[PDB]
């Protein structure tokens, strides 16, 4: 066939596009869960990218990758710093835990405080 190299292929894309900003969203086009992590992101002020599959040239072939590498090929899946973190419900929860904040001021995604937490 070919997919176990262009899984890799798009593993490696997936990996330049989760490192490409401090906060990443790999999400579709419509669902209200990749709706809710943006939100949760603007409302605290994080510097974000989003990667909405359903519209990438290699969408199937990408969510693909994230399944094999995370074993949560749902969507939306997040990356903070380089390194996955959960979907919705785990940066809702970390937002109430107010873990995120944390999180994201030692990534440096929120301009509130530049030097980390």
């Amino acid at each position: 066939m070919a997919s176990k190299q262009e899984l890799d292929a798009a593993l490696k894309k997936a990996k330049e596009l989760a490192s490409s900003a401090p906060v990443v969203v790999f999400s579709k086009t419509y669902c209200g869960y990749c709706n809710r992590v943006k939100q949760l992101l603007t409302q605290v002020g994080a510097s974000y990218k989003v990667v909405e599959l359903d519209e990438l040239s290699d969408g199937s072939q990408l969510q693909s990758a994230l399944a094999h590498w995370t074993g949560r090929g749902t969507v939306p899946n997040v990356f903070i710093g380089g390194k996955q973190i959960g979907g919705c419900d785990t940066v809702v929860e970390k937002h109430q835990r107010n873990e995120l904040l944390p999180l994201l001021q030692d990534a440096a995604a929120t301009a509130k405080n530049p030097a980390q937490l």
